[PDB]
């Protein structure tokens, strides 16, 4: 089988790296990182992000897992002291895999660009003002006025959506969530205020009303995009596949990450 | 086809009720409150709650629908206007239906009492203070200490769960959500804060840890629970049916409910 | 000097108590529970609430200090390895002292009660629901229908006021703090949502719009209050005195309590 | 008297404005841009902004007016309809002034920029993310990580102050309110969360930790600083005089815009 890993870059993440290959060498498993079958990720998170989002053409051939160097993450949610264990039962195989949906964000011009999320999308003003007309399956929902917006995965509800006051949902709930950012409500002017949880197949549109260039935000990602014509979020067709050795559950990892551990 | 209608009591809702009842009598239609198949219910959602709970036994042979005598209601959307439209394709039949996830709520003492919520239930503290020890999937969570917790259903996060700044999710998501209210937070004593948002199957318990008495609330209910052992909520199995005549889309009922109509 | 020594009544706080009454007892200072000087509580903010309600009369001549034997506390806020430190500078004299803000709250009925309150003053409703008028400074400003309202004192906002959202103001700056309990905000409803921070002199007068029983709460008292017709908020000319020996800042007592110590 | 009107630009402004100018033109009052006495801004806050701004260098010496063109303002609080009756009591005189508080900000390098606010000033992140320690009165107070933070005036708590959560305080109270931005707090990072309202003389300064670039904000105004060493808030000594010539209270003005007109 094909594997890969992807290191922090730091002295302790690159050493347990060549420790695992010198630990997958004593296996029949190939070092390729053109065209994997295991990813792995050592370090965090932030990690984890960018060795998904660079083989993000092949999610369906790909089965991630995460080892955290630091502090728990939650997709790098496995000690270092268990890489000589997790080792052994990936080169076996005979593993199981949970899925997490997506998020895609379609962008058009007066061409098209469409990208996919595993925390977070966001959308933020460029200098002046932020004002965006919100569309829910063509049908018009609110005049936003406020700082930006975020649409987040299930998985990505712990990240900046938690900080928004979003609410954090399972990541087997095939959804998309909505939060605000400092919204301006007076007598006016009116926002729903609270998050939005939309299922599948619901296609959530922005579309400007002055200034068409916005900050788009994707995962780590952020671009100026200009001459934006709507922005297009919905529920992916793609999942990623993580390589399933032990019981975690996700209200496990967010325990350990925001009571104590 | 059996049907029957609830009305909210003052003058305008009974005369409405005795014109359908007149209307259904030009077809073949029979006024039965005690098994019947249609419940309509004439004022606002609290009217829709209690034709609810008062036929929660035969929820998979109901079809229900409620009209709004006063402002536009999320189960009550449909204007007095509406009726005698409403009482032809009702009598014909022939329509389709619509389906909302519902709460169970489970009740243990040192016996057990199991109850139906369309909104949420809520727990408080009996006089002193509350203080719960959360547990989630036989994995305990948190040890909230606040004023009360609120678990609702998709449907009732428009309601109650809206003013505990909870997310709102579309009925079509079987789940349910928890949120806090005015929880405790210091350097020794930790809440997670954020709403959560369960999927089926997932067991929510709650569990005291001195005062073994709570005002625990179901939608309008609001009764006092003596040496409760534990609570516990989950997604019901058992859904509440709509009779759907019309294309009225839920963020269609939140935008005429919170932005403007 | 004259004073006396509230405790908690637990083992540790019982034996510190007749250990300083012991200290006191090789000075000049008679124990006097009836017309004391220096009141001093051991156990924790709740001993020092208690403290402070059973001397409200005779405020303008006592000056308070606290002992926690648990965590740190506002008005506890000095250990209990610091007593035969404390009893020796309490006995000389010469200290200085704090003065922190008061809030007064007026029930008028079809009689009048007067209340003095060092945390906040708490108006929920009795059974159903709450609908009460915001009057500030005879100008009607919106109708409230939530949970309840919060008014708190500076000193108080770090209790039970920030458990509602609102806002940590230092104890030099008189005024107060009105909060929200889930607030019910829709297309027709409206509430400002915001906490709002009174100066002296400013009028807060709540009036009923149905029920006219509510459950008025002071600090720990919660009393249930029959044919109310109005409550009245505002600062009050009186200040409780606290015995300054040390430097304890405020933002110094929120970080130790919140923060970590 | 001296005195200067500025107008937002658009066609009725204007209009208005040569209009007050022709009924100046009947009293003895002098058109002086440079060293005026009374300053009018027709137009709303945000041309009030500007007019306070273009002329913070002779606070003492000016009496400010606002006059809204369009929705009602909180400085600009006049409504056209009442210029002619403006334009004689200012030319009489005899009118009385209220004043309200200003927020001081200075930012030091590796020299020194002090700038003055009426609203709020914001700090956010160049880039990468924003991390600052948070210091209070020489005190480390907590290490935010999160967008940003706002130090506002008691006038601009209405403002973007309102929109994070601040709370509202009456303009007579001389201190400033300090919140957050989607701050993130988990089981190693700790954040207060709540506003912080201090007083005058209350120094609050914010560090750099990585990062010595900030989008540094004071009212309109937003401005990149480079090789930032420190960011220091506090209550100015300066404070705006407002014309008064009629009573319009706070508490008045705040119901007018967020509640309904
Ligand atoms: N979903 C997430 N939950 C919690 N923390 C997260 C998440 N995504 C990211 Br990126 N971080 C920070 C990465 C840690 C530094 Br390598
Ligand atoms: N889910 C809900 N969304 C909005 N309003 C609600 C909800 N449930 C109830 Br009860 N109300 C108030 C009933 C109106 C007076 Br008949
Ligand atoms: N202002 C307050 N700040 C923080 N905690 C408080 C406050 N008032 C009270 Br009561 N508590 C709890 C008392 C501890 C158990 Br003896
Ligand atoms: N303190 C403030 N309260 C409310 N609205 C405000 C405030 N400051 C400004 Br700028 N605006 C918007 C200006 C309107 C467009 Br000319």
């Amino acid at each position: 089988m094909k594997y890969m890993i992807t290191s922090k870059g730091d002295e302790k993440s690159d050493l347990l790296r060549l420790n695992m290959i010198a630990g997958f060498g004593e296996y029949d498993m190939e070092y390729d990182d053109v065209e994997p079958e295991i990813v792995i990720s050592i370090g965090g998170d932030g990690t984890f992000l960018s060795a998904f989002h660079q083989y993000e053409e092949r999610l369906d051939e790909i089965a991630f897992i995460g080892i955290h160097t630091g502090h728990l993450g939650f997709y790098a949610d496995w000690r270092p002291a268990e890489a000589d264990k997790l080792v052994k039962l990936l080169a076996k195989g005979e593993y199981q895999k949970v899925s997490y949906p997506l998020l895609k964000t379609t962008v058009k011009y007066g061409k098209e660009a469409t990208y996919l999320a595993l925390n977070e999308s966001t959308v933020k003003s460029s200098g002046g003002p932020f004002v965006v007309d919100v569309v829910i399956n063509d049908i018009h929902f609110e005049r936003f006025r406020g700082d930006g917006l975020c649409m987040s995965t299930p998985s990505g509800t712990t990240a900046y959506n938690k900080s928004l006051g979003g609410a954090l949902m399972h990541p087997s709930i095939e959804a998309m969530q909505l939060t605000e950012m400092a919204s301006i409500n007076n007598r006016v002017y009116r926002t729903i205020g609270s998050p939005l949880v939309f299922p599948k197949h619901h296609v959530v549109s922005l579309q400007p009303v002055n200034d068409k260039d916005f900050q788009i935000s994707v995962d780590h990602l952020s671009i100026l995009h200009r001459d934006v014509q709507e922005i297009r979020y919905e529920v992916s067709a793609k999942k990623i596949h993580f390589a399933r050795f032990r019981s975690f559950p996700f209200w496990r990892r967010v325990h350990d990450s925001f009571i104590e551990d």
